[PDB]
């Protein structure tokens, strides 16, 4: 290993400069296999990595785990190995009535309901995706005949209280987050997830490109496509 | 009038749903005359408003004044009259050595060094432009042969201490803003201006589209006005097509 | 010009050290004509400036525009030209049912609902008026046989949600400002306007004098949407220059 | 008693509506004795209280103890008993180089370096004195041939790190307060004390009047704490003169 | 004196390194007299100090006054004179419905509702007691047959609005503290007092040991303030407990 | 499964009310096999769980993953299945020079350099361990001849800038965190890790007991980059609490 967590060496990446970063270690192989010559690199903790080839060029695929702290480790260590572009593919719950189950959201920027983003910039800095990569994701969507919801995502350090879920052992939500779902809804926020605010703030401040695409699993008011889009998006950027 | 500061009624706008929003009232007529049948609407305080037509569609041109507070009045009152799209055009000073004078900046999102943004959403919320409008701005630049710098802008409630200027009467910068220019520079921030954080945050939270383009007039580390006004007019056309 | 925005030089001020600073550029002329030898100086963006004379002494009258960001520019640049005293004259919405439309409010200190103030001092610092200048404003009221309604003013970076106005496109206010008008009311706060927190914090921190009088144009216990003040601020200037 | 800490009943105040509030319980009798018919009311914890008469009018003198939390109990319980005006008389450290030992400072408003003020209003609210009472203090100074320093005071929950004293066991100050004396200095701030931010904020928000005069005991551009080398009209005489004016 | 407020010199402490710090100057004598050869030292402002001897070792007993800012001066000045261990003994309003009047509460850590603690470390730092001293307090309670209530305590710069008391002149509490009592109750917080946040944060950051035990004088689910109807105090005594804890630590 | 992420039902836990919670999924088996009848329950995402018995008492062993957010899911979902005590066993970097690589730290309470703790209580609430469980951990060290460093831990949402590591791509640390290591050192804080502030705040507010022991793998006074001691202690501690 040349990096402490991932178990990777710069040579293992074969000059890859772009990473696809799902949350789940168990989804990394299946993403890798949509491209050419997929090969297992390593597995440690929540970090499962593969290499594969998109229209000739190496792409590393590596899981992040759930949440900003585990994401910030993967992104830093990948970047130590020469990665400069991070495409997140994921799952999400929608909070707008017009965002249907099975739909696709491309996150342009995020509400910072996380703590790791503050380890890169004070809260005034916007958690904003790279314009070129977001453009690539949108065009990959439309190629698939899917018009994506493009907008703001609430990115939370918790799955329960910070997404204002009451279906828990205590049934309690702290004052800060009580009433919060309706607040984001009113402001046009599309969905909740748990990594984009760290991912975006850290890449913007450090000089790397990031974007995020997600298939909607649930809608709080009432996913092959997503992986196929992110691979299409990667090939656009590498072309 | 329908609206208390602008002195406008809805009928006056002839169905316009898109405003170009420069900072200076004296630049309003100038922008309006790039389009057809420019016509004075009203002038009160720092708010001068014209109607013109862009490829046959009605467009409002209205000044905001300097800063978020005056901007927030213009945008709300225009939106009361059916405007839903706000395109900001201006001049700016760059903080990155490779952003030369005569370059163009398209602001994708802003550092919130302002107060009025917080009257729309808590600080966690991003001060981000509409993707569709930002896309139009960038296409408008490229049609004119300009590759814009697209990125993050620091949006300040002050021209002097919030932009870490020491060329003032006291020469003092309060602790919060001491060393702050270097901090934004290291984060890739491109420039300082004084309205985008308010404009972006209020539009994103209230359901309106916003974007911002500016020509670089000075670089803190080291024709362009006409260029930026030309670009915003071309983006308006694209959006209304 | 000797300064970046105003279009003025030090010589144009004829040695004035005191400015009257209305919000509205369209009020500067009226103010100046209450004094002697009123002379147009400049007009750029929201900054219209006149000079006039009070009992032989030059006074500059210059607008700030609406809100702290434009105010911070006018104040700094006039201070560049030797002004050290800034008497704001404005309009205001009363929030206490005892204050009537047409009454005058002298702002001793302000709730900092603005952002420019923080570019001069952290929030713990009081947005407080100069004692001598406030004193002069209160006296000018007494001479005119009017109540000066002296107290605390909420100074907001917005006219709409930060003053908890609901007759708007979306009809909503963000959480921070929902209920906020009732909170200031209960705390005895008199009124809303949009410049005094920035003006006071900047003058206090930078060694300049400031004060603020405003005419009440609406009472918010009744409704959201809406010369005395101007004669008082002129009277006060004269007292300070005597 | 009819309040929980001070040990007082409304009848004990003989209709007083104005209090003089020093920090030290050991100063209360001396202040009371500048007035007429000084009489002990109670003493419990740090709260010593006297009644006396100012040009025929009743006045309660009651100590606050050091800091906003103890002050807030005093001011609330007095106000339960019908007090509506609170004149603090204190001691202070000057932070500007020519505000001398023995001078008096009249505090117009305060930097809120306390926690108790936040239990009355969010930090955006100014910790400002009552205009009427501040004017009377200024007037009482001038009558005595003292021109007071009138301005802004830094009002601190600590005597040591929050006033940037370093002659302490660890000799360290936490990051927030490191360099903070220079920031207040540059801003024209006159002095440090430890009660005015809480007193002013609680009074403005609750509808009571308040003011603050204090004598300088040290100049911090010179010394951290006074000693026998430090220089030798009292603030106590000024506050009693001010009270007479307000109740006339 | 060697210090600016307390009126004490190093010699007067006779080498003492442990202080009992009650909030009230009027309790100091009584505490002192539970030990040997109790002797008055000094009294200035809110600071009354005695010396006594616990199994032959010197113990200083000094009041803090109400609230963190007064507490902070006493703790600093005592440490200037060689004290390194501070055992707070106080009174407290229980906020859980079956923590009864007359029970003892050993505070292990504190909600920081004060401002003096921020003068020692940013709010993210925990206001936590010394493990050894808390252990001695718990042990002193059990020796005495009292199972203490060990947990978290809300430590407030005010007695009225910050403890959500409404029986006041205005009968209003600012937005931040409206509904706050219910918030702490839901989180399992046991009680309110007014010193432990400041004392714990300053001691942890400066390298000194602190602990806090307090007797319950009201239950806030019952009454805002106690009266003659309130349960009367039992022979269970927080002052006896603190003295017994001191002895364990000095042994 | 009766919970959304862990893949568990209540019946699978055999009545267990205490969990040992390491950060690494690969550590779960190793911990379980220090106990009796180690039994695989589930593996999903970063969440690997075993059941085992501690002197006859059932105990769940479930990874949290790195960081508060993943920790918060595991703690909540276990508690839905009847777990009420959470003993974290981890690794840590020491920031005090007297702490050696290989020593154990028992965390009494944590500096909240995390964001998930704020999803349970505002920042004034102390990130403090359960007194009983901390005392059991101290006793287990003592029974094993190891002196626990008991104190305050800085618990950070990042491994790099928030622990003021400079050997990174950009080698920059944001203003808030520049000089922070020295600040903590000066305040007597022992060590950095990445889960305790979330764990402690969420348990204390929710009515559950939590404690945390970690083995020192690096001393930051010397360098930035670096079971079975720590794990032995947490198992011994579990036995104490369920007796
Ligand atoms: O309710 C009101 C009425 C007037 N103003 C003042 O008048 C201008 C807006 O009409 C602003 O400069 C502000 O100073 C208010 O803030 N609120």
């Amino acid at each position: 290993a040349d990096v402490f967590h991932l178990g990777l060496t710069k040579a293992m990446l074969d000059g890859a400069t772009l990473a696809i970063v799902p949350g789940d270690p168990e989804r990394v192989k299946r993403i890798a296999e949509l491209m050419d010559n997929a090969t297992f690199l390593a597995s440690h903790r929540e970090y499962t990595s593969y290499l594969a080839y998109a229209d000739g060029k190496p792409v590393v695929i590596c899981s992040t785990g759930i949440g900003g702290p585990s994401t910030s480790i993967a992104v830093e260590e990948l970047a130590q190995l020469g990665v400069n572009t991070f495409l997140r593919v994921g799952t999400t719950g929608a909070i707008q009535p017009h965002v249907n189950v099975g739909d696709v959201i491309v996150t342009q920027a995020s509400v910072r309901l996380d703590g790791a983003s503050l380890h890169f910039a004070p809260m005034e800095f916007p958690a904003v995706a790279n314009f070129e990569c977001t453009t690539a994701m949108v065009a990959a969507c439309r190629d698939a005949g899917v018009e994506p919801h493009i907008g703001v995502t609430a990115s939370s350090d918790t799955f329960y209280p910070g997404q204002e879920r009451y279906d828990t052992v205590t049934g309690r939500v702290t004052r800060r987050f009580a009433g919060s779902m309706k607040e984001w809804q009113d402001m046009g926020v599309l969905n909740y997830e748990m990594e984009s605010a760290t991912l975006f703030t850290m890449c913007a401040t450090q000089g790397w490109r990031a974007a995020c695409v997600a298939g909607v699993i649930v809608n709080r008011t009432q996913e092959v496509s997503a992986v196929s889009i992110v691979v299409a998006a990667a090939k656009k950027l590498l072309a």
